[PDB]
């Protein structure tokens, strides 16, 4: 069975009810291809709102969660709350969480374990910074990040891996499609060697670097790129073009 | 100073259980001399504001320091206002000590929240090792000063003292020890801002409070109310709302 093309739209910390309402209206109107899995991740205040307005064909993801079901953790939400709001995914280990808010691999691992235990799907994010790539340790970094995730996964059917080329985000650097493919191929090889062949074959590995309507078709044609985690462009009509990257 | 009772639900509840809690709060006759605020989990700010009677205000449990941006997992004061909430809790001990939020970051959050029209419940408090070293006064005054640097109009600010040194540590705070810290903090406001601000600013207590202890704590001259934890999820919260009655 082919890996189903997966496109996640991460709205990050953007939007209000009115503007997200318009965004959602555009997405509902768009004809999503068969065999294409679309997921939108609203700001945490709008998970409930977004699920109510979005067509059921589009799934909703939380942008983060914590590692227990309830507790004295002012400012956090649990997988239980996310599910209760009708969302079915959570983004974990996103570059912004790791590098702005200092979330450790250990913590991310604990979050993955809990989210999966609770019945959520997980979009698990990995990626190396510019100083890490320039030091020639891309492989070591993303393998270690993936290992911690893998150590906390008991069912990969609910997991999507997202590779973020952080070295090519906000640094002025650009990644070619071959550079994306190179990392994706290594990651799938890691899954094959450390988890199983079945998991390597079936697990979506999506690209989280710069992608546009003009570049998405070429990136999507790379053998080991299974879709995208889209940031800024997920807020624009351009997102529809990216959903249709296989058409 | 209007008595101020904040209920921090922390990371607790679902729509079913929180709907039941809200039903209880809506049924509660809220005293005219008491300002009540509830702080739901972030996923439920919208839900809570929808279901809660307008007599009770809604607070976010945290926010970030710009109006929009690439900060996955965060929300801005603009989103909070957009959901009908009028307050945000900042610098809560859990943010500082579990999620490593610095004074600097908290200060910047306060400045942005206030500039965007939100009220701020700004939390401070010393840990056990700090207290036993005899630097309570230092720790809280410094935390307060970073907040104050980022406050222009205090009409929208409430200071909350958390005796972190008494949370699961084996120590607990007497009403006298609470009053002691609160009295100093007011004098701080009198010293470095203005007597007006000191007289008008609510300084609420964020330590253990129960229906059984709230009246004695509330009777302390410089305790202007509470930031309630666990009890805020129970009918007992109404007893605490009634603390000055
Ligand atoms: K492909
Ligand atoms: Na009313």
């Amino acid at each position: 069975p082919s890996r189903k093309f997966f496109v996640g739209g991460n709205w990050m910390m953007n939007g209000r009810k009115q503007s997200l309402g318009e965004l959602i209206g555009t997405l509902n109107a768009a004809k999503v291809p068969a065999d294409t899995e679309v997921v939108c991740a609203p700001p945490t205040a709008y998970i409930d709102f977004a699920r109510q307005k979005l067509d059921p064909k589009i799934a909703v993801a939380a942008q983060n969660c914590y590692k227990v079901t309830n507790g004295a953790f002012t400012g956090e939400i649990s997988p239980g709350m996310i599910k209760d709001c009708g969302a079915t995914w959570v983004v974990l280990g996103h570059s912004e969480r790791r590098h702005v808010f200092g979330e450790s691999d250990e913590l991310i691992g604990q979050k993955v374990a809990h989210a999966l235990a609770e019945g959520l799907g997980v979009i698990a994010c990995i990626g190396e910074k510019l100083d890490e790539r320039e030091a020639g340790i891309t492989e070591k970094v993303v393998f270690e990040q993936t290992k911690v995730i893998a150590d906390n996964v008991k069912d990969w059917s609910k997991v999507v891996l997202a590779y973020e080329p952080v070295w090519a985000i906000g640094t002025g650097k650009t990644a070619t499609p071959q550079q994306a493919q190179e990392v994706h191929e290594k990651l799938r090889g890691w899954l094959k060697s450390n988890v199983s062949d079945a998991v390597a074959q079936s697990t979506r590995i999506i690209y989280g670097g710069s992608v546009t309507g003009a570049t998405c078709k070429e990136l999507a044609s790379q053998p080991d790129v299974d879709g995208f985690l889209v940031g800024g462009a997920s807020l624009k009509p351009e997102f529809v073009d990216i959903i249709n990257a296989k058409q």
